């Protein structure tokens, strides 16, 4: 056991377990776990049904995927989530990796359950003197 | 290694991108044409060229700091993520395009050569299993 | 690699730390009151600069409550801070972030406030 996602205990459908899309694609697909609906011009953190592990020295990043602007009027409003190795299984809500997403228009997009909403990339990061 | 090549449908080698200082962690990516944005408007610009790299690294599109406060355009998804993969595929080369948006009232136009993104490669690590 | 005060600044209260024993991001702090009206974009002074390695970058991120709590975004998504930044001879290397405000009402930062994120990362080379 080394890096990864698992579902929190709220969810059960291992649908929502990220994969990659490709054999050399950098991100891990993640996806909406219910049914979510943003207003016009709202932001709304949706629920991906997912918790991630990894290493010391390692970060999650979430990046926007590339459709989600000019197919679905969606962005990630925080532009960049960046998911800590100790957020995994805190007290709090066990890790559940939310997206933070702004509809930009005029008209309520709904987020069906399993529409895939952001990318996962595992990656190294360093530390400062002392 | 890594790099990038310019696409057959390009042939201005100026456009193949270079680092602006010797340790910027950025290859500064160019418009390869003329690419004008209406007002509020969402444009994917292109690039001219594609990316290759090796396996274990994927290549980061950023936008330029100037962008916003001095030309009132956005990379609208925040972080292109450019995979290995994507190189030489069937549909479009690889060719990396840039999806900027305008925040202001009128017409912004990029000439060809401009400065766009920025693109820096970097490792990922894999999932168990 | 780390960060120091620029000259300009001597509160040692706006050196960034981690939040947690495994977070990846360093927390930068508003270096002096800052509005930012209506509809604007500002370039926030954080009152340090940073150096790392060769073959080193820091990329400043937005804090997760930025857009929601507050109405501000950093505009330019994510903040490329280059290792040769530090010290040069127009500003020191002194970060900004660059914010803009969504809202209709003018947002001010106080003094010490966390504004962004900084993580520190490997970065890798073309050939030639």
């Amino acid at each position: 056991k080394t890096r990864g996602f698992e579902l929190i205990t709220d969810y059960t459908d291992e649908n929502l377990l990220p994969k990659r899309e490709t054999a050399h694609a950098a991100g891990y697909d993640l996806k909406v776990a219910e049914r979510t609906e943003i207003s016009a011009g709202a932001i709304v953190l949706v629920p991906t049904g997912v918790k991630a592990y990894m290493q010391v020295g390692e970060v999650l990043y979430l990046f926007d995927r590339s459709s989600n602007p000019r197919k679905k009027g969606l962005v990630l409003i925080n532009s960049v989530g960046v998911i800590d190795g100790d957020y995994y299984n805190n007290p709090n809500n066990e890790g559940h990796i939310f997206a933070q997403m702004k509809n930009m228009t005029d008209q309520t997009v709904v987020l069906e359950a399993g529409e895939r909403v952001v990318q996962g990339v595992f990656m190294p990061f360093l530390l400062i003197d002392g």
